DNA sequence: AGGTAGTCACAGCTGATTGCGCTGAGGATTAGACGTGCGATAT
């Protein structure tokens, strides 16, 4: 199911605010699903920074 | 000795990725009192 989002002005100054807030737990669900587990994500995460390291050497 | 498989001079495309434009808030940048001066006027 879609996301739904929360557009609540910053705390800060009126710069730029009006950021949109999502709830944790659904974050977590869809990257859950999306990615099928945890340790999944972590082992994405950890070749993208070297893929990041890589491309800046 | 013959055939072909990389390989490099470009070019194209794709999928991403990350990177700056979108304004807005908390901190450093000359006309009345007071005198004079002068001229018309009390003793």
């Amino acid at each position: 199911p879609p996301l739904k989002f929360i557009v609540k002005k910053n705390p800060h100054h009126s710069q730029w605010g009006d950021m949109k807030l999502y709830l944790k737990l659904q974050i977590v669900k869809r990257s859950l699903e999306v990615w099928g587990s945890q340790e999944a994500l972590e082992e994405a995460k950890e070749v993208r920074q070297e893929n990041r390291e890589k491309m800046k050497q």
